[PDB]
C-alpha cells in the first residue's frame, strides 16, 4: 500500500512519494527504481512535517515505514494505510507562506507561527536552525547526523512548541486585563520619572525599569514606547485577583487539540505569585510566564476577534473552535488601535514596515532570560484580520531582533494573504 500524502492548503505536497533511481540496498540517486518518501519544502517544514523511517523491533511492541517524528508520526496511523492505501492528509500550511517565514531566519535560531486570526488555521509553524528531512528518512551519513546532533542550536527541536517567557507583547493581554477590570483608564496620564522604579524599599535592589524617559504616559504612549514601568504600576494597581482573573480565562494550563506535542502554558510556578516582584514581572512579561509560539499566536487571536480566543488548527476541514469573550470587544480593538503607532509612529519600533496602504498593528518584545535575551514580534492584520504574526529569534544579543529580519515576511503576506 501507497504511503498517503500530507498536502498544504492548496493541494500541494509536504510529504509524498516520488520514485528515483538508487545506486537490493540503495544508498544514493544515480541501479534500480526504488519509491522513496520525499518533502518538497526539505527543511522549511521539517520539524513539523517530521520524516518516516523504517519499521524498527520496537515499533512492532505496539504492533514498510514509519513516522519517526512531526505529522509523520501523529498521524501514522491514517497515512501508512494498510497491505488499502494511505489516506490523504490536507493540512492549513500555506507553501508559499512557509516558505517565506523559514527564509527570513538564515540559520538564526527561532521560530515562526504564522495563523488565520479569526479561524484558527496555522499557515506556517517554521522553527530555526532545522535539518534535511530527506536525509533523514532516505539515508544521512554519521558525519551529516552528527553534525546535526552538535549543533548547539538544536535544529531538531520545534521550536514553536517550546514555552517561553512571552516578554513585552504580554502587555497587551496586561493592559487588556486592565480596562476590563476597570483600573486601567486608556486617558490617564501617569506620572513617571526615570528609567527605574520600586513600588518602596521592601523590593530592595530590584527595580523594574524602562529603556525610554517619558511623562506622563497613557495606555497607548506605555505600549508604544513599551514601557516596563508603566504596566508594573497597572498590575500592581490591580492586584493579582483582578490579574489572575483575567489571565484565567485565556487557554493556561489547557492541553490543545493538536497533533502537536506541546506543554500547557503557565502563569507561574505556584498558584499564587507570594511576591510583588514576580507580580509585576509578569505584568510585562517576565517572571515565571512560559507560553508556546502557538500558544501566544492563539492568546493574541483576541485583538482580532472582538475579545474572542480562536483555537489553532492544523487540518484544514477541521471545524473552528472559539473560547468567547476572553476580553471585552472594546479592550481588544483598544489595545489593537493603539498597536497601529508602533508601525505608523515614525518613532515607533515597527516603522521600518510602514506601509501606507496596509493597517499593520504591531507589538515588540525582548526578553531577559536567566544572561541571554530573546526577541519577539507579533503583528496584527487590522485591514482585513486575515493573518497573525509571532516571530522569535533566540540569543537576540548576536543574532538581533525579530523587526530586523521580519519585514519580508510581513510584505509577503500583506500582499498575498492581505
Ligand atoms: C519588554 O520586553 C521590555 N524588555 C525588557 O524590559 C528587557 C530588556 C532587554 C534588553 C534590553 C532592554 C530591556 C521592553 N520591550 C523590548 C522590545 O520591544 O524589544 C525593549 C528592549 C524595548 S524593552
Ligand atoms: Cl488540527
Ligand atoms: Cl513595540
Amino acid at each position: 500500500a501507497k504511503r498517503g500524502e500530507i498536502v498544504d492548503r492548496n493541494g500541494s505536497g509536504l510529504a509524498i512519494n516520488k520514485v528515483f533511481d538508487e545506486v537490493f540496498v540503495p544508498i544514493t540517486v544515480a541501479t534500480k527504481d526504488t519509491e522513496s518518501r520525499y518533502y518538497p519544502l526539505g527543511e522549511a517544514a521539517a520539524q513539523l512535517i517530521g520524516y518516516t523511517g523504517t519499521i524498527t523491533a520496537e515499533d512492532i511492541e505496539k504492533n514498510g515505514v514509519i513516522g519517526k517524528t512531526g505529522l509523520e508520526r501523529a498521524f501514522d496511523k491514517e497515512l501508512r494505510g494498510q497491505d488499502k492505501d494511505g489516506q490523504t492528509i490536507k493540512l492549513t500550511i500555506d507553501s508559499g507562506v512557509q516558505q517565506q517565514a523559514f527564509a527570513i531566519f538564515d540559520k538564526r535560531p527561532g521560530s515562526a507561527v504564522i495563523t488565520d486570526p479569526q479561524k484558527g488555521d496555522l499557515l506556517a509553524t517554521v522553527s530555526s536552525p532545522s535539518y534535511d528531512p530527506n536525509k533523514m528518512a532516505n539515508g544521512i551519513s554519521q558525519k551529516e547526523y552528527d553534525a546535526y546532533n552538535n549543533n548547539k542550536d538544536l535544529p531538531f527541536t520545534a521550536r514553536f512548541a517550546t514555552g517561553y517567557a512571552p516578554g513585552s507583547t504580554f502587555k497587551t493581554i496586561t493592559g487588556a486585563i486592565g480596562l476590563d477590570a476597570g483600573t486601567l483608564k486608556p486617558d490617564e496620564e501617569l506620572e513617571i520619572n526615570g528609567l527605574k522604579w520600586q513600588k518602596d524599599k521592601s523590593w530592595g535592589g530590584y527595580f523594574a525599569t524602562r529603556v525610554k524617559e517619558a511623562s506622563p504616559v497613557n495606555l497607548r504612549t506605555a505600549l508604544v514606547n513599551s514601557d516596563n514601568i508603566y504596566f508594573a504600576q497597572q498590575t500592581l494597581r490591580m492586584g493579582e485577583d483582578k490579574f489572575r482573573a483575567g489571565l484565567n480565562k485565556f487557554i493556561f494550563g489547557e492541553e490543545l487539540d493538536l497533533p502537536i506535542a506541546m506543554t500547557p502554558a503557565q502563569i507561574s510556578n505556584e498558584d499564587k505569585f507570594n511576591s510583588e516582584i514576580l507580580l509585576a514581572d509578569t505584568g510585562y512579561g517576565q517572571g515565571q510566564l512560559l507560553i508556546s509560539p502557538i500558544q501566544q499566536a492563539t492568546m493574541y487571536s483576541v485583538f482580532q476577534n472582538n475579545g474572542t480566543l480562536v483555537y489553532p488548527k492544523l487540518v484544514l476541514d477541521k471545524e473552528t473552535k472559539k473560547k468567547d469573550n476572553v476580553i471585552s470587544a472594546n479592550a481588544a480593538n483598544t489595545i489593537a488601535t493603539d498597536l497601529l503607532g508602533s508601525v505608523e509612529d515614525p518613532s515607533g519600533y515597527v516603522y521600518n514596515m510602514y506601509n501606507p496602504n496596509f493597517s499593520l498593528a504591531a507589538k515588540t518584545g525582548t526578553a531577559e532570560i536567566k544572561g541571554k535575551e530573546n526577541s519577539f514580534l507579533l503583528t496584527l492584520d487590522r485591514s482585513n484580520n486575515k493573518f497573525l504574526t509571532m516571530i522569535m529569534v533566540e540569543n537576540s544579543g548576536e543574532n538581533g531582533s525579530a523587526t530586523d529580519i521580519s519585514k519580508p515576511l510581513i510584505d509577503y503576506l500583506e500582499a498575498t494573504i492581505k
